[PDB]
């Protein structure tokens, strides 16, 4: 978790999935015990049909939740005016040209990059549900054009091999968006694609300023989400090297504008945190440097202007703050409610087990007093009637002991869930 913060999410996901398997086993064991106890015709009922059916229903519910928990992931979504550099930023983070991001190109739809354990990339168009190959980035871009049905509300998933990008292997999904100016029905974008985003990145043009259409979208994000994690990349900052008489003053103005936006307008970060959310970068520099590095050549070959390493460190600082943020936030956001659910379900089963225990114990006490009163009713058959009473007392004592043991197992699950909560669900 010190090496790559995203392993925090990977490890949390493994742990809570494993707890849910143990919970399923426990509920299964309990259901079998209840069902056998309900069927016992040698005793007055110590359980009800409602308890049997409730516990079976909890098993069904827990197996459904396991299916959801297995698919949970971190999601970062990128927004900004066309040609600010969104696709280049994504490609830079993935160390490769995954999404089309060249000159003369515009992406008209949402693109969603997700890892696959497969050996080849491929495309999945949502809604239409067809699968196409994407062995090169020109082949992908060819596929987005020949699909005339794609519009600003469409989404195509790019399933990219895991072995290439640790980000993707560690359960991160990256979402690219059409230019922010393409529509004003931006409510639709948030409904469809953003409510499960753990981090939002505004990729702005550092050559100009934050556009009002860009800020307006993040006003709406703040309306829909509680303290959303918002980063601002002032991209294309290599251009500033061309205007050195302005660069430091322009940086100061941009920084104050962006800080005012996040702190005083949205109120989603404090002023002392703003330096960890706003960065001045050249995504094209980073991408080309990493492509060179990946192929075994100096990273300096990616430089577009004087000051390459300064801008590179700024992008690496962004990535570090990003991974620290998304891993901690997504673990809490994506697992807290199922953790609470698992505690409620375990408690309901514990309650049922304790009720069986009490009912058996009470019936056992009744038999023990019946046994002691036999001596006043029977002398010749006293020992046989006592021995028959003893058999029923032993069956009830066995039920009470087993029920008590299963009740106690619920406490083991609740303690595992509390330790998960302590390690992974504390607020920041
Ligand atoms: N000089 C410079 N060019 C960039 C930078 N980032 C992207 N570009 C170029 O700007 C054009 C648009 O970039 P792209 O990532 O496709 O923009 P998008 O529409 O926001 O996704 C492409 O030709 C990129 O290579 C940058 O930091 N500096």
């Amino acid at each position: 978790v010190n090496a790559s913060p995203l392993k925090h999410f990977v490890t949390a996901k493994k742990k809570i999935n494993g707890i849910f398997e143990q919970l399923g086993a426990y509920i299964q064991e309990s259901a079998t015990f209840l069902e056998d106890t309900y069927r016992n015709a040698e005793l007055d009922p110590v359980t009800t049909e409602e308890q049997v059916l409730d516990v079976k229903g909890y098993l069904s519910k827990v197996r459904g939740i396991s299916e959801v928990l297995a698919r949970r992931h971190m999601k970062v979504a990128f927004f900004g005016r066309t040609s600010n550099g969104k696709s280049t930023v994504i490609n830079a983070m993935l160390w490769d040209k995954v999404l089309p991001s060249g000159i003369g190109h515009t992406t008209n739809c949402f693109l969603r990059v997700e890892g696959t354990d497969g050996h080849e990339a491929f495309l999945l168009t949502e809604g239409s549900e067809e699968k196409r190959s994407a062995k090169t980035v020109n082949q992908l871009a060819h596929a987005l054009h020949q699909d005339k049905q794609l519009h600003a509300g469409s989404l195509v998933s790019v399933m990219w091999p895991n072995s290439k990008c640790p980000l993707l292997k560690d359960d991160l999904v990256l979402m690219d968006s059409p230019g922010i100016d393409v529509t004003t029905e931006l409510d639709s974008w948030i409904d469809k694609f953003c409510l499960d985003a753990d981090v939002f990145v505004l990729v702005a043009n550092s050559e100009s300023t934050l556009m009002q259409t860009e800020k307006h979208f993040f006003h709406k994000v703040s309306e829909r989400l509680s303290r959303p994690n918002i980063f601002i990349l002032n991209n294309r900052w290599d251009a500033s090297a061309s205007e050195p008489e302005y660069m430091e003053e322009v940086r100061r103005q941009h920084m104050e504008r962006c800080t005012s936006f996040l702190v005083d307008e949205l109120g989603v970060v404090d002023r002392s945190q703003a330096g960890d959310r706003i960065f001045f970068v050249s995504a094209k520099e980073v991408l080309n440097a990493r492509i060179q590095k990946a192929q075994g050549m100096p990273e300096g070959g990616g430089a577009l202007a004087e000051g390459f390493q300064v801008r590179m460190f700024e992008f690496q600082n962004f990535e570090r703050r990003f991974e620290e943020c998304i891993s901690q936030s997504a673990v809490k956001t994506k697992f807290e409610q199922h953790t609470v659910r698992a505690k409620q379900i375990a408690e309901a089963v514990r309650l049922i087990m304790d009720s069986l225990h009490m009912a058996a114990r009470e019936q056992q006490v009744y038999c023990e007093e019946m046994r002691e009163e036999r001596q006043d009713r029977t002398r010749e058959n006293l020992e046989q009637e006592i021995a028959a009473m003893n058999k029923k007392i032993e069956v009830l004592d066995s039920l009470q002991s087993k029920a008590k043991l299963l009740r106690n197992k619920a406490g083991w699950l609740d303690s595992e869930l509390n330790m998960f909560t302590h390690q992974y669900l504390q607020p920041s």
